[PDB]
């Protein structure tokens, strides 16, 4: 049919905290039933390391399969822009398909975090909007979360990174809360994880004036 | 590789202003010399229509032809859900290729437009940012703009639309200006164009106070 490959980068959060594990997925689509014999081969700066592991395919319920491999990586490795090449061999595919990825190039720029109170003209509604504006950062790989009293709030959405005119990125994070718990003077905070921050983590709190 | 067809919708602003001309564009690529002929058939909710406008072939440096057909649509036909289908036929295709576009099926929701003054903390750079918050709208087709004193303020960026948890949409627009204005009580206004806003427009002013 049409076995094409797709290489994906690790998650931003995973390369910043050594607690978690950053990976490179090498998803191969449209695998034929006939010859489902797909092989993999990794290269770290064309050095070919060994440690990756494969997975059990699935049925794309459209007469095709979908194999996918994943290779673990060192946090500093990936951060220092090394290359990750994933070659997808095959016994029934024209030739050796390949793809490579690495982190965006350029000097990391430190994000500037600001929290914004909900507009008074929203006080009427039953729920208000807490706003976290993260701008001026490079590269765009970033993570955002909101919390309260150490506990993690989950009713929020974050717009993806947007290229600014100066070449850095920005985004907004919106947290939704019952108007009541905002007048009570509760405290909410925006957390931003990024390689350019000291200790890869910054936090700016948001609360009511009186 | 046989011909490929891509269907494009009109621009959001185009469908909200009776003065604009909303168009749906059917583009065809990868048409070799062996069979350069292409036929276009248009359907509006299934009934074939013939008011299109098809431009003639156009070579593409890669030895393949590109053909494009344009269909003008009525503002209300669009805002009302009508579906447009483009059938492309090529003497080298097993079967004709068809594509269909429309306004996302749903029920329009009026967008909430709030403005936000900059954070006191950011008040330390030669530039500041005024925020425009637009939430609770559907469908996601929208348009945002900033202007101060009638004139258009061009140094801004709008985030793309983000699906909220209630199913509606929201976005943020950022207007970056010199703190050497904001401090001088200047007034900035954020305008939004959407199908669910009376007269398809609304405006919110942000001022220093
Ligand atoms: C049969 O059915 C198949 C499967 O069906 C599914 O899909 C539809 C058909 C749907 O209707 C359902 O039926 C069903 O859901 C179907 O396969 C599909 O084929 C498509 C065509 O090839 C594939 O499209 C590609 O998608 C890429 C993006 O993939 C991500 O996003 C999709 C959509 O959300 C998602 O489905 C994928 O899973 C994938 O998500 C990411 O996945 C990785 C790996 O798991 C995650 O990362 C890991 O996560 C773990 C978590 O534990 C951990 O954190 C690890 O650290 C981490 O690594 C991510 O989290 C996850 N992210 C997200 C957001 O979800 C596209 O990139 C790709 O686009 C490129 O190629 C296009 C042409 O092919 C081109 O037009 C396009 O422009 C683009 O090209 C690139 O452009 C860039 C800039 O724009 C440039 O920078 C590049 O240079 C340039 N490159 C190239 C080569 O051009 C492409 O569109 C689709 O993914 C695939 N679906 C599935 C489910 O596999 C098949 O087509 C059907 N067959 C037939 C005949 O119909
Ligand atoms: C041979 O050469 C051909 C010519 O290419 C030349 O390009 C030059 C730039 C240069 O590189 C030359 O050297 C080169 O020769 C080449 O043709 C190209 O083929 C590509 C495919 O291989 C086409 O790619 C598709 O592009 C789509 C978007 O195209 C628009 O945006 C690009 C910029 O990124 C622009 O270049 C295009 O021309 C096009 O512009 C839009 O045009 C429309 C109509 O003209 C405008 O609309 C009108 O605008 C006016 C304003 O005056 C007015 O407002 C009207 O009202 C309005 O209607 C748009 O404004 C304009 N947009 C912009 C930004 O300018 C992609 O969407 C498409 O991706 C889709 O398909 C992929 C699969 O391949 C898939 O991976 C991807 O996810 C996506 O799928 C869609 O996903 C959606 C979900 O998000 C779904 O909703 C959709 O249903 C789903 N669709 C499908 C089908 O699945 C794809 O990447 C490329 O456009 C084309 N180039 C041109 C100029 O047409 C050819 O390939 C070459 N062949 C070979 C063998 O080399």
């Amino acid at each position: 049919g049409g076995p094409s490959v797709f290489l994906f980068p690790p998650k931003p959060k995973d390369t910043l905290m050594i607690s978690r594990t950053p990976e490179v997925t090498c998803v191969v689509v449209d695998v034929s039933h006939e010859d489902p014999e797909v092989k993999f081969n990794w290269y770290v700066d064309g050095v070919e390391v060994h440690n990756a592991k494969t997975k059990p395919r699935e049925e794309q319920y459209n007469s095709t399969y979908r194999v996918v491999s994943v290779l673990t990586v060192l946090h500093q490795d990936w951060l220092n822009g090394k290359e990750y090449k994933c070659k997808v061999s095959n016994k029934a595919l024209p030739a050796p398909i390949e793809k490579t990825i690495s982190k965006a190039k350029g000097q990391p720029r430190e994000p500037q975090v600001y929290t914004l109170p909900p507009s008074r003209e929203e006080m009427t509604k039953n729920q208000v909007s807490l706003t976290c504006l993260v701008k001026g950062f490079y590269p765009s790989d970033i993570a955002v979360e909101w919390e309260s009293n150490g506990q993690p709030e989950n009713n929020y959405k974050t717009t993806p990174p947007v290229l600014d005119s100066d070449g850095s990125f920005f985004l907004y994070s919106k947290l939704t809360v019952d108007k009541s718990r905002w007048q009570q003077g509760n405290v909410f905070s925006c957390s931003v994880m990024h390689e350019a921050l000291h200790n890869h983590y910054t936090q700016k709190s948001l609360s009511l004036s009186p």
